[PDB]
């Protein structure tokens, strides 16, 4: 329990700071570099290689305690697993053998760039055109690139073009943030996540060298069309979401819950004596405590489910198929209790809770209302819907 | 229609700047002099006496109209009636002979210094101190004092103090903002109404003038107790701030509507071409424009009924309970449906609607996150289910 | 209020035999003559033709208190005005000169024949071939035939075949249910709505002259699609359900508080001495009887619409489509009402109010469970939201 | 995985035979038997003492996958487990020696004779009068005797009157059902839970020996207070509740998604052509099965918790409180889902599946609506409220 020591007195020193952090947006520096020198980074990385060699169940409780208390820390830290998760999934063995004790020793904070903002999530224009020797070039502008700023390694995707090896194959890179060419354009300003630096990303003639991709171009495709391990990456990286839901919904009701203690008053109008004996105080906490207390006991399981199936060396399409549905479960779950929960308290905490906007209880619904978009709950609805009334298991892609 | 159409036309005005405009906070001099220009302030005083001779269905649409632009000034102005009702109803036919001919001419904002921030609600500590000529020196300081700021004049309350004639019973009046000793001291820094300057008022020697108090000490409480007509300003302002969270929710309706429109992408992974056309969007749509219809529709009756006893000579506290119920119950429907919708509709913009901060589109959640807050919706439900279930009418105070 | 004061002291005897009558389902023959000894299935006739010229608002206001106290009979009664709303909107001037004299005199109760059981509810197979003189013969099996059992007459739909005017045009007629070749098959045996007769009926060979036609073939699918003045026929039907649902809930609600008051126990374990004090059952009656409220008051406002339409001589699609939103959203409000009230409130009364069977309260669930069920309210949310983000109002048919 | 697929089977055979069974009430001797064969009466039973010496995960496991078949047989079988619990918690090893062996020997299948009638659930007038050699007598009637038809043994609560060493002090014992005086009275008529036999039982005179009392008498009372090992029968219980929730749910969710395959109609009006793949009936499977996989992941943590402190010589309050909190918040989870899904999932269907009683969809809410209301949701979410604000622990009882 090391290593979930350090994430809690991360996250404590996180709390203090939040507040006016968030407030001003842009790059949280500072609390990165805290991240770097506790070593959490390298949570995945064998102890041979230099990291800890820890589990999945220890990353994903790390997770929910660092975004309960800074949500885009949460989220910067998270979505650096996620992009491990599928460098690990790729990576040759000569390329952990540079990179992973690299990466212990630099403190690698993986970025990634990887979505663009075109007509649909479908129209990926970022192109990898070859070059001799086994290069390519990578043109183009992407879209919601987490952790982009002050990121030591860009996880980089691109579509071939020109390619006499075949177009539109997916071609997947780890690069320096500092290659040439690449310009992160310092355009994030959202309701919330507003320190996680998701803003575009432009590449302009970036050169990308062969021991620098993640597989052969399409490799991607083939795996997770295949069910091949790599295609565990989803719903490792939709469980890293649920576990931002789970940890702003128990800071959120933490945070409340002092509140009420110290600070609400009885409605003595109604006979109340203290607040925290309020019938209706006491039933929207006990609501909203007893769904988080399930969906958190259900995640614990489908963690190390995930582990189980890491270790595997494969795993078929049916075991790859029910893991996606018990995380789509699950994001479904923690989406809606956080945004209920971080709304609804403040009916349990009184008007003095929004009528001074310094309280800054609002950042919890802020942030949760937000990264809830990433991909619309009403489809991974209508994925466990397509599961159990067809026997579907979604089809397996970047985004289910 | 002409009061309304003036209404309608304020509205458009103020949404040109709203954002920009409640983003600051302070007091919105120049959209409160444009409702002084308006004419609207005198909705309810008679033609007789100079001013517009309209009805209360009349004020409350306009109120729900203005809240949809700018929830802070539908504020102000619905608390300007909350305001005139309570010297309606209290003040004598020679005062009213005098105060609403002047303000028609001058054009009075009403503004409010009531509440107080003790260890409860009614707990009030602004003494009013008799003086030998029968004026009173107010002392203290009042809490949540919406529309202080450019107030013609205050609507004050106090308790008797040092007074022979029994002490702790609660004198109104009607004074100049500007009367010696009076100091509104801009304190408002919320989550939103961020412009309804409800900061403090602080009270020091204030003397009030025999011809400016309403009724006499303790009247207020006895119209409670009696339950007669006195005792409707609750309903009355009830309702208001029931047609405030109608006006929000049919405003964020419409600006999600928009941006639906115009901005979101379809969901190409689940084979949708046009957002518009995504069966989930238009479910959430037509769940939300459902209720709302019910609800404004349910409105517009109990209005009428405030209308009708509003122009009675004597009412009952069998009728003033009965209406109670009815705004408590329109209050209920009107502040759950608000609640909800201004945070889910982002489920139907997408994520890039929350990645731009400045689309502003969180204004409705945090204006009728705050307002909603004013008493708590949990006690309404109370209330309307004691009469439901035990034929037991609400006991009237500030708040039933 | 004569006509209302009828209806009521129809429900109270109604209430009495309930419970008794709706277990063995079957036909409700002498609550039926009841109804038809009342003349209130003539309110919608004019006193010059001997009925009680009265309109929908009071139509409707009967149909929600018959319902309250016997949904089955509220149901036949309901579909009787939907019956009588079709041929007043189709009917020659000679027709009504006979038919509505004919209809006081003979107390008619109207029933139907209109829907079918194949492979979706547009998959009509009932036929209508011609015969000599103009005359047509119906041949096949109608579902869900309500009120189809001890009627006067029977409204019947059917498809033109082997027709030189034209194959596939919707014919309806207005014939004996004792004409040769009709058999009302007896084999309706429902959750709930046990006593409505919604059975099959079989037509073998049965004639069906001009002077019973209502309109010529295709008449009803040109003024559906054109919003002539027949197309009022959807949304007055739509509303007609919509005040089952309401009438049931209100039903539910006073069954419920009555047992509360009587029967249920107070929790001493924490405290309470009295059910009808517990913060919890009040404000179970409390969020059920503000929506009731809320959605009574708002059905009130659209039965006016729909009485104000009726007397127009011309509707245009704004007037019709608006109408028919307006409905869509009450029956919306309601459903979702009626099906959650009548669930829940077992929690207000304690395990007793199920664990004895004989207090029957289930009733009003199955009931409301059952016929809300008629036309899938996803799709009136869906109407409702195309209409909002869209601005398409829906297309008339027999379901919108 | 033996003892489940025996589970698995005995439930295959109940699915066969529920519909008409349930609907006669009365005693399902037939599938009791069938039980007492499959050996899984004795999961709990040490192997040493001829029992299967299984664990509560698997136990709860068995009770969800027979409720989901037949929720009153799996009541009976949870139930003889709660009954199990209580024995094994307060019996003397030597007493254990004797029974377990013979319980398995002779199948015994056990009922309880615990809660009562009178003006609440705490007035308990059961009476045990002291006889001089050590026996008691018990007189009184108690009420909601599940399993007490058919049964072997009998666990019967009392309180002591006409005793010297003091009054109103709780005893237990397990004794023949057909001792004599003991009249099992056959008036269980419920809504839902038919063939539970939770009927009255009526004492007169009966004669209980001193090596069939568990305990000494108020031994429960002070292991309550105290919060040790033996106060774990509540949350074991109530997580037994749980889990016919659990099950209830599954298979409703599975009997309708059979209908919606095999019998549900296209909305061809909206230009669905198959009900499978219509948007809002693949939500609803979606949401409900969604709420269920996470409900069912947090149970199985839960589970293994009971195991573990069932396995400890001593516990502590805290670990206890802990485990009741945790349970709790299963249990309000469970207790919303089934009760909304097995009145939404009709919406799913279409009307044909509750215009066709014999369909007999409705038992899964009637056995869901029944049991839940076994003690009010409403104090479970207080005491998971009282517990996150407060850190309180549930004050133990036969409830909490
Ligand atoms: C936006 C807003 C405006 C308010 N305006 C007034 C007002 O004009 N006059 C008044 O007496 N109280 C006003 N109140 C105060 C409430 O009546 C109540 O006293 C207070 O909100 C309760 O505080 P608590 O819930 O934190 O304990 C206002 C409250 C809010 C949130
Ligand atoms: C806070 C936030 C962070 C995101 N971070 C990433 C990211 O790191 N990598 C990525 O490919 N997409 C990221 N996304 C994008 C989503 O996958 C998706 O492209 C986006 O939400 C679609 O926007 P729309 O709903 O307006 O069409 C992020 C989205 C949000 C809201
Ligand atoms: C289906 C059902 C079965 C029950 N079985 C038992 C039982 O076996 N033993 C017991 O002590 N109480 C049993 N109870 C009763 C509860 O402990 C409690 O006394 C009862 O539900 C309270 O009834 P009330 O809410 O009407 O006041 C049962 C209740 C129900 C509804
Ligand atoms: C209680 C009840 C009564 C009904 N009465 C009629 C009726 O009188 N005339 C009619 O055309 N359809 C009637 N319907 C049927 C609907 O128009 C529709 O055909 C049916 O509800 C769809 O069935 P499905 O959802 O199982 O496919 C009735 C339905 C119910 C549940």
């Amino acid at each position: 329990h090391r290593a979930l020591d350090v994430a809690t007195e991360l996250a404590k020193t996180f709390r203090v700071t939040v507040r006016e952090r968030e407030r001003a947006g842009g790059t949280p520096k500072a609390e990165r570099d805290a991240i770097r020198r506790s070593g959490l980074l390298t949570l995945l990385i064998s102890k041979e290689r230099g990291g800890l060699g820890e589990s999945w169940p220890t990353v994903y409780e790390a997770i929910a305690e660092i975004a309960s208390a800074d949500a885009s820390l949460g989220h910067l830290f998270g979505y650096h697993f996620s992009n491990f998760a599928y460098v690990d999934l790729f990576a040759s063995p000569e390329q952990k053998a540079r990179w992973y004790p690299q990466a212990v020793r630099e403190r690698w904070f993986l970025g990634n760039a990887s979505s663009e903002n075109n007509a649909h999530v479908l129209d990926w224009r970022v192109t990898a055109t070859p070059l001799p020797d086994g290069s390519y070039e990578i043109n183009g502008t992407k879209a919601f690139c987490s952790g982009s700023a002050d990121a030591d390694r860009l996880l980089v995707f691109a579509v071939t073009s020109r390619d006499p090896n075949g177009d539109g194959r997916i071609v997947a890179a780890l690069i320096p943030s500092d290659r040439a060419g690449v310009q992160v354009n310092g355009d994030w300003d959202s309701l919330g996540m507003r320190q996680t630096d998701s803003g575009s990303v432009t590449f302009s003639g970036v050169v990308v060298y062969p021991d620098e991709l993640l597989g052969t171009p399409g490799q991607v495709t083939d795996a997770f069309a295949s069910g091949s391990k790599p295609s565990l990456w989803t719903p490792i990286t939709q469980l890293i979401f649920t576990h931002l839901y789970l940890g702003i919904a128990r800071g959120a009701l933490e945070e409340a819950a002092h509140y009420s203690r110290s600070h609400s008053r009885p409605f003595t109008l109604a006979g109340v004596e203290k607040a925290t004996e309020d019938p209706y105080v006491l039933a929207i906490y006990g609501e909203f405590a007893a769904q988080l207390q399930v969906a958190e006991a259900g995640a614990r399981e489908v963690a190390l489910r995930v582990q189980e199936l890491w270790e595997r060396n494969h795993v078929t399409p049916e075991q790859r198929g029910q893991l996606m549905v018990q995380v789509a479960s699950a994001k479904i779950v923690a989406t809606r209790l956080v945004i209920e929960l971080t709304s609804r308290l403040y009916e349990a905490m009184g008007a003095r809770a929004a009528a001074s906007r310094q309280f800054g209880f609002d950042r919890f619904w802020r942030d949760a209302r937000t990264h809830t978009l990433h991909d619309p709950v009403a489809y991974k609805i209508r994925e466990v819907g397509n599961w159990f009334l067809n026997h579907r298991f979604p089809t397996p892609s970047f985004y289910s």
